[PDB]
């Protein structure tokens, strides 16, 4: 009994970092799945919500596992009978864990050598933030030995940016940092943007960090086409309204109210606090109409009609 | 004699910095031709042409700027004469000088009679970055105790936002900064969008710092109004083709070389430094098609044609 499987998860970020968050949460619960020792479908499925839950409030109730953790329950929940030995049960349940993790380890590259043959030689390419996804394409693309320059978001608050550009330098790429307040100027340079994925929505929406809308509509207004890779288990069974009806934990966007008794051309330095700071926003959401394709292990889907068949079929 | 005549347009700031900058420079033209021994009708316009370019080259060759001083220049040689009296000369431009910069700095607050009324009880106003006249109007309306609450762009990279948010809290009126990359989420929650103009071209355009057109673009998507304020000395005879071709100094939006080579959520440290920094533009431009209102000392000009027949008018 691990009692404490948030370590496990954990433990795996050094074990190896290359990994996304998700990932190590089901290659945790096989570690509790195949050391549980049950009597009762019941018993696991108890557990085992009682140990996702457990898993996700530890997490600021995150929203990429929450996806894979709920996929992952409702996948084994599928072809799980119960015919004559008990055992059987746990076979046929850990090893469709592991059969679950293949596929979700190959699904970040899947998508690679997917989604690489749209860079052309010599284009421009523009990226809202770092994202793992749109990483190893590139790279997948520029180990092609293939000509193209690629602009970056600084993507406040997450500052992200700073570190894609890096990324994307060490692996001999040209790159040019650029304001989240001038990404419209830049649009009359780019021949195609190209951002990560966050969160996947019934509608084909699209939650990814916070300034994504932001240029979805100018490549939108710019007629330049718009791109983003997601992987399966980041499908989510929410459904908005609009580019703003999401839960979100922390009260957003509040105003101060001002009793009446109180007290270079580039200004450095000069900006909001980390107070200042959270109470605006962190993710965003692009309505369907803004993407022209999604980019998943599953293939590449641009209805984001389909994108709810593939759901249905993702989950029950 | 009469030297160094920007250090009495400098002089001007440490006597008065709430008032601009291209009001110092005609404040400092018209007393460099007062203290002009001239006898030439040549010498005065070869003075002040010798004069302007020297006040120009020495700041930043800004917009407003040179919009003021050879807007100054046209007006005066407009209505000129020689008749016998060779003083009615010296005499009729001063005089006429004069008029000018008392009609140019009562500008600022002949704009706020005009737009404190577009504020309604209650509105939620939304303005990028500090801009002289959107505060002026903001507070003469405060001034008549109306209820409301805005937003404000930090502004990046010049930072004003912080400047502009004080400045506003401090006149006890509700504030809530907002970085420049989730202006899109806030639009939905705003009934007005105001801000400033650092300069007017003959199409309707629009120069102000980076990131106004990220805005205007929001309200027009998101079916919110855009005004902007802009004084009369802010237009310019530049006409831009598209949303970029403007004259701008360095080399902007560059990118790197990355020879083979290894030279190795509120992250709120890791931000491009200076240098990177500098390779972002300062401008942006917002087409008229998204001014759906721009206000003057002239007036409120939402046609965008009679934004040039009033330009005519201006340049003699």
């Amino acid at each position: 009994g691990e009692f404490d499987i948030v370590q496990v998860y954990k433990k795996f970020l050094q074990d190896d970092p290359e990994i996304t968050m998700p990932v190590a949460a089901i290659e945790a619960l096989v570690q509790l799945l195949s050391r549980s020792q049950a009597k009762t479908i019941s018993e696991f499925m108890d557990i085992l919500q009682n140990g996702s839950n457990t898993l996700k409030e530890g997490v600021q109730n995150n929203i990429s596992l929450s996806a894979g953790c709920d996929i992952f329950q409702r996948f084994v929940t599928r072809s799980l009978h119960d015919v004559g030995d008990f055992e059987q049960c746990k076979r046929h349940l850990v090893e469709n864990g592991k059969l679950f993790i293949q596929r979700a380890r190959a699904c970040r590259q899947r998508i690679a050598h997917l989604g690489y043959p749209l860079i052309r030689d010599g284009s421009v390419i523009l990226t809202h933030g770092f994202s793992r996804g749109v990483a190893a394409v590139l790279l997948a693309a520029a180990k092609r030995h293939v000509r193209f320059k690629v602009f970056v978001t600084e993507s406040r608050p997450s500052g992200s940016g700073c570190l894609m550009t890096r990324t994307l330098k060490n692996a001999c790429i040209p790159t040019c940092m650029v304001l989240d307040s001038a990404v419209s100027f830049t649009m009359n340079r780019v021949d195609l943007v190209l951002v990560g994925a966050e969160g996947v929505v019934e509608n084909g929406g699209l939650i990814n960090q916070i300034g994504t809308f932001q240029l979805a509509v100018f490549a939108k207004h710019a007629h330049k086409p718009f791109y983003a890779v997601a992987e399966s288990h980041k499908f989510v069974r929410m459904f908005p309204l609009s580019q703003y009806d999401i839960p979100f934990s922390r009260p957003i966007l509040e105003f101060d109210d001002p009793s009446p008794e109180t007290v270079d051309a580039i200004h450095n330095e000069l900006i909001m606090n980390e107070e200042q700071i959270r109470n605006n926003p962190t993710l965003d959401v692009t309505p369907p109409e803004f993407v022209s394709g999604l980019i998943t292990d599953l293939g590449i889907i641009d209805s984001k009609s389909g994108v709810s068949e593939e759901l249905i079929k993702l989950y029950l």
